[PDB]
């Protein structure tokens, strides 16, 4: 009675490393809060190293297919997988914590296929070319949330509400 | 419990490698929801690698002998005994999300396995509709599929971004 | 699921067979013929076999029971699995058309051997097979089809829908 | 399920005998008892054996208790689950078709001494003689239902109920 | 489940290796069943190879402190701290079955030392037997039948029925 | 063991693997420059192992000129039984108590290899490939007895003639 | 050391018999084969058994020399191992006075069974029992003191020191 | 046994391949041309593949050395292991009877080093970069004489001739 | 150091006794009779004990071999160990000041068997009565070397030669 | 191995946990250095925790019991039964370097009868008290090398000869 009673208020919890089975979870939960409102926001709080990117790419699809305004909420930090989550709220409900870090950098043909899916997500989102994503991509380093934000992973760095 | 909430939704969920216990788990729930109603409509989710073959064409048997219309979701990815399944939903209501990954390819005797291989063969020709040779040959390449090439292929009749 | 399944008179043998699953099984055919002593019980079989003692427990309490048995492969019926197949009452001894059904086989010499006997002795019955065509059966290394196991006698009907 | 089984008075020896079994399968012969000390109570064995202290500890419960108790052997009765079988109420005790039973089996005189109360125990239920137990006991073989039931290890085979 | 029902007859299970949590447990028991009735009778059953010293030495301590007469039962074996537990039931209320194995013998160095003569003294005291005879007694490696603990004072009854 | 190996005496001991069968044929391409007219002796006591190892032993064995005297001490099963069926005609040998096994404990490639089999069985044994895959299929040892009516070996000697 | 042991034509069958250790004893037959058709060669046999088809191994390969084969138990000889002591030269099977010998024995239903009734045939042979009383005494989990097993026939001499 | 297979010429490529095969391969290599850069190197193969960079170390040495390299397919040559068993130098590869040959391979760098591989494998073979790309796609083996009409070696034998 | 041992006439029994160890003990005790079977053995005895048939089987050889042997216990010799003690050439059985002696210590029968050999060897050895022996070797207890030279398992303490 | 060499200076090195195998060689190397020269002192370095009680014993008394000089030399630490070796070399032979720390903190019946042999071993060669070296063998303290020569432990303090 503690991550039922925070579904109650339409928040969902994408935490640690994304898997298959962390997947499932918050696909099943949007789909729950969906039948509840397809209107109300639902608000996405991200605290996660990354992880499993067809598990990643699922809970993306899924929060593309509700209706529901997603509002996504940076704490701790959003690498990889998790920053392209972050990228994926509703336009101008993406939001950062002051401390939070954020990181875009993550068969031979497949890999790559599935890099290109990964520029074409954060670009329709971010409105960086693939060009830049692609080098972006490349450098391992954790962007502030002022960064983040002049990049297009996200619209608000809120210190209150 | 969410997964319950799922079952009463009409929803089942083939997740993860599949084996005897996820099979006989799924195939429960599925004469649960025709006890139900033999007419309304089964959903069943499909994020999985694939796994054993006899516990997928456990699956896949019981799919066929329920009454009910039952539409596939691929989300995530679904390979080898996933999309086996994935293309053996009823006709028409096969579905994947945008950035789904397929593969058909497939990564006891000698004899036994290619029996084994050789029913896949049947059941990927039935349901995509294509010819045995076209799968037969298919099957030996080491790649995954789009939504939309496996659209092309016929495991799937829609690709869906949101709900139409 | 599987408490809500034995409300529905269908009993689950699915995976390895031990001491374990034996038990729960015999206690669940028990349960349901005290509810009903005439109405049919219905066992799942997916099983590669296992425990040959254990199979042997169930084996007797499905023939002490009073009750009709109708068997079901989906999946496989190997080793023990089969002998529980064929084990269900004449003519309500089903299979799904992609399971796959082995009678052969994977303490002193004596005791193994006395033990073999016993399972051609039960086969022999259930399948009417001679007891030569049975030993030499359960020697080939190979699992049949459904439709091969119908012919050899291991089971009666092979459903790809149900009847009515 | 196993609650049910219980409220039925079936109690279940299942799988190697430890203290942990033993200890439960006592506690439930109690349970039986207080609800009533008369009705029959039913033992299923499958079992292949285990500590013996732990073994002769659920045949004194048995003898303990004022109930008639059924034994069941199914799938197998070795070692410790053969003694706790021939432990039953004379008249009820009971094979299937198709069970194994096997009456083969610290300081070396407790074992010895351990093994002494075993061959009394099986001379007693059996009505056997010290020798012939002693000589059997020494056998790595299993018998037959009605090799056992001639034994005097158990009284009926069943196929079916009465 | 089944423990807990126990429990509600005012029955308590010592089983398997005595450690800190078993005594713990044990102790939790005991004080539960001396507040329901502070007169009536306590049955501990005993079926134990004995374990930690000061975890049997804790349920020593509060079978001592609690005021309740404690009917102590051995069924399969009580050994070495198990023993004393046994041998430490109220006077005419310890028991045994008739095939359960009982031992006395124990399996810094000035503190081992020390434990062992403050469990010489505990069985002098309930067994009557001199010091003496029990250090010479704990010596030697072997488990004594129910009739001969009978004897030697650690219990008082051997029961083949109620 | 290298002692062995001065007397023309080469060991296909327990599972065989790719190191075992690179040792083997080394030890084969050894003899055959020592003489390539003396006989090998091959000691077989193996429960069988890896299908292309024991092919790999199997070609080294047909490609070197030398008469190869095989022995089956022990067991020969599985591939085991392949290496004594491919001693030189005349030459294949085994032990009174010995027990031989023909059976075996991508799809298409398992095929491939396994018709390989059939094809070196029927050529030694002088079996038609129907009786060889029947055969194989039969979980059961042969006596040595069995196995020379068979075709697997040649004599089954109590003591050296 | 136990280089030196082979150079005085003396092989230890130690310890559970596997593939390995019937190679090596079977290798190491062979080398005294060559030294010597004639020689004897002194088998230590101090074994609980194991392997049944290496026990055969080892068994054939005893046979398959000429040399006379002076079996020693010491320590125990127990399943294979008794069958190897049994396997040595007429009249020149031993055992010192505390071992202990085991002929109880402790793949498919027939197999087991084939090799089995293998076993009765070279017990039979080297004991000069009946196959009949081969079965019923490998029945029994006992083992036989060295009395016992001269009596039998598994062994010639029971000595204490050299005569 | 292996140290006196050197003085033959020989160098065996055995088991996975990763950086201390590599690196003992690689030696062996250097040591027989110092010994005689005229000299053939005979190029034993019993491999399943391994570590592509490993793979890519021999590959380079090979060509590096002055040497005639005639490669030797005994058992099976799968993955890294065709592309070196095809590296020797041509009319001088081998493979014997009942081997198998296999150059499929079971983000941005597995694509390189599989660029590289078309264009190591096409140099070798003759064949197309597209038709090793699709070849190499396709999870199957070939036997020897379809691996000679594919470019991959030269010589099926059964005896030397 | 312990070939040079050894060529002293110096046997070492140390640790756990396995039929590894007893085998090596064996073959030292035949190889040492060989050079001489009238000069003496040193036995050193540093053993918790072990194996009862291994310990039987050095117990045996002992006895078997000619020479006089000199049993020395330095550290322990418990269980076994002691049996082994004991069995030195009469007065020739040592023990230095501060070693610690125990003589305390399959189907129910058979270890049955086993300790009344061992209750008959003590009593052999030692010259005390068997309910001496089967009483004491119920107790568990060390004696030190006086207690064990008056018990009858050794002959002489020393604390210097 | 450098401590071969070591042997021939007539140095034994007590290093790390004292045990069976540990004590053994320390001993061998004892009766082979007397063997040498009975009456040319031995050097015993000792840089060990202690360990087993009876394998120290083992050590106490063959030093006892072989003629030689013994000049103990503490350097790291003699813990323990460590302790107990370093007090029991020649008089006037027992040294420390300046950092080492000495200490000599460590059935029920049976362990107690040892903790007095310890006991009396340590009043003989400290000259202290049995009174004193009980109450401080309970003391869980080290001593620094001026502490443990006051206390009877070793003669020398020495930075350099
Ligand atoms: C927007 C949802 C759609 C309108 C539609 C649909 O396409 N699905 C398929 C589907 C199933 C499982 C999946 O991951 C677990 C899916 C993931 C992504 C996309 C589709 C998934 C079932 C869903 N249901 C549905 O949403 N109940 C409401 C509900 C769901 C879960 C829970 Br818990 C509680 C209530 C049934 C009726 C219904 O109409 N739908
Ligand atoms: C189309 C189903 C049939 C109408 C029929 C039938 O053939 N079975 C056999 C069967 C058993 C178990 C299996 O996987 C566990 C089976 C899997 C595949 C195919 C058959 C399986 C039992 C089923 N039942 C039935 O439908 N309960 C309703 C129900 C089931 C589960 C749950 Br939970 C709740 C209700 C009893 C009456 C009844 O007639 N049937
Ligand atoms: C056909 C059953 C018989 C009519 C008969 C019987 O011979 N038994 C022995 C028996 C016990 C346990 C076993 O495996 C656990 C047995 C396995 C195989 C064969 C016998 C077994 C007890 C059973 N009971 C009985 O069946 N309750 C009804 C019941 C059982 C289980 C559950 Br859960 C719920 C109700 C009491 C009355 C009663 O008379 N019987
Ligand atoms: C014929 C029983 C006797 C009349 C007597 C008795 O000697 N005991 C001791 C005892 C305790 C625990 C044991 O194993 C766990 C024992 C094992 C074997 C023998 C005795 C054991 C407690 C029992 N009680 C009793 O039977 N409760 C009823 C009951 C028991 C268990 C459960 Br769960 C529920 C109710 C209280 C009244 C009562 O007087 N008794
Ligand atoms: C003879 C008990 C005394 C009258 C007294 C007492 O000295 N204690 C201390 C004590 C606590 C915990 C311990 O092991 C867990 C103790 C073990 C041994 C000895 C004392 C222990 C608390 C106890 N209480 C008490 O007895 N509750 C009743 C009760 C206890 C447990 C449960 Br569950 C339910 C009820 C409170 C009132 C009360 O006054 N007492
Ligand atoms: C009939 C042999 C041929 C005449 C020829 C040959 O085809 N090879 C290739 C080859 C190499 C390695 C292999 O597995 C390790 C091979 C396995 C199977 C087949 C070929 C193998 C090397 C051999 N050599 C050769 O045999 N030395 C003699 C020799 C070998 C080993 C040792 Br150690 C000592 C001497 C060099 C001269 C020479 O020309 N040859
Ligand atoms: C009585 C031996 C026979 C006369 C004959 C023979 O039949 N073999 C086959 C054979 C090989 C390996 C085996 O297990 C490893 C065998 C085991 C059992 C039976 C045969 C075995 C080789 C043996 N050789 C032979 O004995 N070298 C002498 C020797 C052996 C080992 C060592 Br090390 C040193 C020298 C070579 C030529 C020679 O004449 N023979
Ligand atoms: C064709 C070799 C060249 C002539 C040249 C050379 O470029 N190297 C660099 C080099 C080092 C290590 C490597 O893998 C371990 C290399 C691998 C690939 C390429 C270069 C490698 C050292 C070599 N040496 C040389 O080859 N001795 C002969 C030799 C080597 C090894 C052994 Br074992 C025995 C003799 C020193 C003299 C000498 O000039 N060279
Ligand atoms: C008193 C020894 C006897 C004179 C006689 C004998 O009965 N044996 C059998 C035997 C073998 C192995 C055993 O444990 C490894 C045995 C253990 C206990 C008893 C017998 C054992 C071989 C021994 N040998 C012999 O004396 N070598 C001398 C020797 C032994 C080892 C080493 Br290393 C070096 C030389 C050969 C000739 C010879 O005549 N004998
Ligand atoms: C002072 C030694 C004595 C003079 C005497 C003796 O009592 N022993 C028994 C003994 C053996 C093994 C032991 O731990 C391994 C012992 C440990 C402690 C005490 C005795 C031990 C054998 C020794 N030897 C002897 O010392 N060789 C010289 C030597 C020893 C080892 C090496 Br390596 C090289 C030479 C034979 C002649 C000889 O007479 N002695």
């Amino acid at each position: 009675d503690i991550y039922s009673r925070l579904l109650r208020e339409r928040i969902v919890c994408v935490m640690g490393p994304i898997d298959d089975s962390v997947a499932s979870l918050v696909i099943a939960q949007l789909l729950f809060l969906q039948s509840e409102s397809n209107k109300k926001p639902i608000h996405m709080y991200i605290n996660s190293p990354g992880g499993v990117v067809t598990a990643g790419l699922a809970i993306y699809d899924t929060m593309q297919y509700i209706l529901n305004p997603i509002c996504t909420w940076c704490v701790g930090q959003a690498a990889s997988m998790g920053s392209l989550l972050l990228a994926a709220g509703t336009p101008g409900m993406r939001h950062s914590l002051p401390n939070s870090r954020i990181m875009i950098h993550q068969q031979a043909e497949e890999i790559m296929k599935l890099k290109k899916q990964l520029y074409n997500i954060y670009a329709k989102h971010t409105k960086q070319s693939l060009q830049v994503i692609e080098s972006a991509m490349e450098r391992d380093r954790y962007m502030s949330p002022m960064e983040a934000q002049e990049f297009g992973i996200l619209d608000k760095v809120l210190v209150h509400p």
